[PDB]
Order: C-alpha cells, then structure tokens, then sequence
DNA sequence: TTGTCGGCGAATCGCCGACAA
DNA sequence: TTGTCGGCGAATCGCCGACAA
C-alpha cells in the first residue's frame, strides 16, 4: 500500500508523478549516497538534468523495514493516521502499549463503551502484507486506551527500541495498517566507486538521452533531488535577495546568495541560499518560501 | 585479530600480501557485486590489470557480523580451531551447546578431570573485542563436553539459527576467540550504477595509473578476483587441453577451452576452462590443478 | 493524559541425565 | 559420539490498577 510507504518515509514526502518531467539534481544524489559513508575524475555534468520520470517502484526491506524507491529517469532535449514515539514502557517486556487518547478516537475504530471493559482484537497489515493481531482494551484508573495481547511480540519480532516510533493508518476500509519509523542510525562498494558510479551513469544517460535508474532513500536523504521541473523553474525565476525573510515547510533570514560548490558545480542553484535561523545553513530556493504568508 | 577474520571468511581464503603485485580481474569484481542483485556503456578495459596492493583493511559488520575487506590497488606500467554447524538443540532455548569431543581435546583448554564434574568458565572475544563467557562442563551419560551458562545469551544476541556455524580459535595465548559463519542468505545504488561504477573507477585508475579501492566480500564472492600476479602468469603459461583431468582445492575433466564472455571480454582467461565434474561448469586455469597429484 | 511501578499468575528459560542413531 | 527429549526449579513475561507529572 502506497500510503503506508509514504508514512514510514516522512510526512513531507511525495514523489513526482510517473510520466511527468522532473529536475534531476546530481549534487543531491551524491549527498544521499555520501550519507552512507565518510579526488574523483571531473565530469562535465550539469547541475540540473530535466528528465522524464519513466517509472517508480516503492520497496521495503523485509527484515530491517527501511523504505526505498527505485526511479527510472530519461534525460530530455488522506486517511486517518497517528504516530507515537515509543517510550521505555512501550518497548519493555513488562507492560503493553499506551495509545494516545486522540489517536484511539480519531484513528482506531470506535469501541463499544457499553462493554466492561470495552475491547476489540485489531488486525493490521505491515508493509509486506503480514498480519499483526493486537488486543485493544480500554481500562485503567484513570481510564486509558491500551494495546495488550500481541504488542510485545510485535516489539521483539521487529526489534523495536525506545525512541523508535510506531505508525497506524486507517483508510476507508476496515483494514488497518501498521508501520515503523526507526530512530536515526559501505558493504558492496567503496564510496569513491559509488561516487564515480553516480556521475558516470548520469553522464552516459545525459549525453545519449537513454534512461537510467537510481534509489531514493527518504530517511537517509537530506534534500530531495528529484523534484518537479516546474517547481524548479519557478524557483530559478524567483529573485531572492539578502535580508529577505524566508520560511520552511521554522523561519530565518537570507544572509547571502552564492554557489555551494563552485569548484565542481559552478553556477548551480543547489543549496545556493546562505541563511541564518532564528533559534542546515545552506538551502535551495525551491525548499523555502518568503516568510510572510 | 586477523586469524579470526579469515576463519569467518573461509578456510581457502588468504589475501595477497600488501606491497606485492596482484592481478586484478574485473570480471570477478562484477560477479561479486552482481551476486547482491539480479546495456551498460562498453569500456576499453583489459581482462586483467596488474596492480600494486597498496593497503588492506579487514572489517566486520557489528550487528550482522559479516566480514569484508577494503583493498587499495594502483595499476602499473596456524592456531587450533574447530567449526560446528549448529543443530536445532544448539540454537533452541531449551538446552545448551554440544561441543564435539575432538574439539574439546584439540582446541579448548584441558579440563581438570579430577573435578566432579570437570568444569571451567571460558572467556572468548569476538571480532569486535566483546567478551563472551561460557561455562564448559563435562557431564552427561554417556559423558560429553557441553557449553551451558552463557550459550543461549550468545544465541539470542547474535540471532543464531540452526544451520549456522560457530567457530572457536585458540592461539598460543590463553585467550579464546569466537566467530560466526551464517548460512547463505540493492539499498544505496541500483545494479547498473554499481556495474558502471566498478568499470569507470577501474578505467580511470588504469589509464591514469592512480590508486583506487574496492571491497572484498568473501562469503559473497564466488571466485577471487585479486590474486597474486605470479600465480596468474604461471596459469597463462600453462597449456591445458581438452580431456585433461583436473582437480580443485573434487575432480573432473576439461571439456573445452574458450572465452567465457567474448562480447565484452574477448581473449580473457577468466572462467576460460569448460569442465565436467564427476558427480560451476566454467573455471579459470589458476583455480585448478592437473588431476594426478 | 500518560509513563512507570508493584503485584501475581502465566510462561518460557535452562540445567540435568535418559535414551537411541 | 551426540541430537533430542522430559523433568523441575529458576526466571522472565504480561495483564492489572495505583500513582504522580
Ligand atoms: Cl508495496
Ligand atoms: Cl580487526
């Protein structure tokens, strides 16, 4: 289910539609793969590459549960939801799970309060179609919504620890969906060979106008690097200036406008906005909005 | 400890020494990275690349325990040991671990048989220096060597299942070492971008005579692709012929001698020997020996 | 509102010879 | 030689209100 995939990725995540023109930004692709590790031949590669979004394949690791997507590019010429950060008691083998009162009313199905105690056995599917059975009971003094039977098994099988978060989604159907967003945490190739591979594949696809492929790792990608081409153009046509107040979907002030990496990426709009927050320091024009909406 | 690293990799594994000339075989490097997944721009890349072995870095995944090495190449112009495949009872929460009688005598320290029952608390370090305490008891009827206290914890923490194997090494020192060899089982880059990255990095290093780097995954590499250059030359000078009997460090018969992939790797000695076993079908001259020693 | 706790009953865990392959 | 089993004692597991933040 695609709604579950975006929930585990992040609330502000929504990939461009297949068949639409997108702006491929290689600086951001490298930033993603460089976050997995810690010079190279210089390629004549443009800082932006308009591409047709040929295909998207949402995927999830079975054992680890991390979500990722495979995108195919070709260079050119809603539902009720809630998330809770798991506490120590939630993950402890001692007790069960404390359901936020707002979540049980706005997300979980309504219990029969005429029962004593009100209870139901919920059944939720994860990203791989596996069913999970939870007993949802309303007890305690003061009274509360708890998940008892089936919760600790869910904790051990998915190896959940405190600080992690559990997700629940209820669509129009009675079926429930459950997800996991783990707290922040080179096996096949070294980083320079990964770095070189990204450039050469993009270069070959750019000069030949042939389609290539990449992996999107949402929870390991600081800034999206496949954005709608229209959103990219409207950002370029925008004329930011020093001292302007901006906002992010947190507020700050633009302190400068210059290139982020003028050595190998001259004239690039990537992270070209020097900013200072009010309470990371280099952002792109398309991820900010003038701070007076 | 380097002895533990090679134990977890495999008995027939021993990398060339640092500072020696090695034969880099890109066909085998691709075979390794293609085993992690399931067309590309053609590169003028030779089937063998003599390189100086600049550095080796043995490493091990902390959580998963898989071993890998980072090698740095530059193109040019002993101890008592035993291994047991873990049974169901070994991994079951029910009992402990059955130590093979030959292992306790030839590897583990000698128990004081004057005790009743003979026992000692062993302390072994894993690949990351963590200590593991096991009670080694000699009991049962018929009598046997068992590991009781500390074994089931070792099973749960390392997530061991039946079919996996445990290793133990005893050097000249009293300190013991323990290892794990798990049964046979794309996150950051797609396979074509991995494929392209291997070629381009090797190509750039070959034409510029600059040093590059790669990852060796022993338990995911079917045939070694960084071998001593002398061993490669002596294989080329060898004149195999059809019908010759060969042996592998299993015996068979050579049925043909031709190129393995004449499309993109013409005139390559890689897997250039068609063989038929007596009881996989394409091997290289340097991994076989005439079957009459 | 909700995280943590103690309390017991339920249950898995773990060490021990008893047995065949 | 050694894998699996039953047997109990040891122990963690799990559901329940009681309590403050
Ligand atoms: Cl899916
Ligand atoms: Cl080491």
């Amino acid at each position: 289910d695609a709604e579950l995939w975006y929930a585990c990725a992040g609330p502000q995540k929504a990939l461009p539609p297949v068949g639409s023109v997108v702006a491929y930004l290689p600086q951001g692709h490298i930033e993603q793969v460089a976050s997995f590790n810690n010079q190279i031949p210089r390629y004549n590669l443009p800082a932006v590459i308009p591409c047709m979004l040929n295909d998207i394949q949402l995927s999830a690791d079975p054992d680890s549960d991390e979500v990722y997507a495979t995108l195919t590019l070709c260079p050119m010429s809603k539902s009720r939801s809630f998330t809770k950060t798991l506490t120590v008691s939630d993950t402890s083998t001692h007790g069960g799970f404390s359901v936020p009162r707002r979540a049980a009313d706005d997300c979980l199905p309504k219990l029969d309060m005429s029962l004593n105690p009100p209870n139901q056995e919920l059944v939720a599917k994860d990203l791989h179609g596996n069913e999970w059975r939870f007993r949802h009971i309303f007890r305690g003094q003061p009274k509360r919504h708890l998940l008892t039977t089936g919760w600790s098994v869910f904790v051990s099988q998915k190896r959940l620890v405190a600080g992690d978060a559990v997700l629940f989604l209820r669509g129009e159907n009675g079926q429930l969906r459950v997800g996991v967003r783990r707290a922040p945490r080179p096996k096949v190739l070294t980083s320079p060979t990964m770095h070189i591979g990204v450039l050469a594949a993009a270069a070959h696809a750019a000069t030949e106008k042939s389609r290539f492929s990449l992996i999107y790792n949402p929870r390991s990608c600081p800034s999206e690097f496949v954005i709608p081409y229209s959103k990219y153009l409207k950002a370029v046509k925008s004329n930011f200036n020093v001292g302007q107040r901006f906002k992010m979907k947190h507020t700050g002030t633009i302190t400068g406008i210059c290139d982020f990496d003028p050595a190998r990426w001259p004239g690039s709009e990537w992270r070209s906005l020097q900013v200072n927050w009010d309470e990371q320091e280099r952002v792109s024009p398309w991820e900010v909005e003038p701070g007076n909406s």
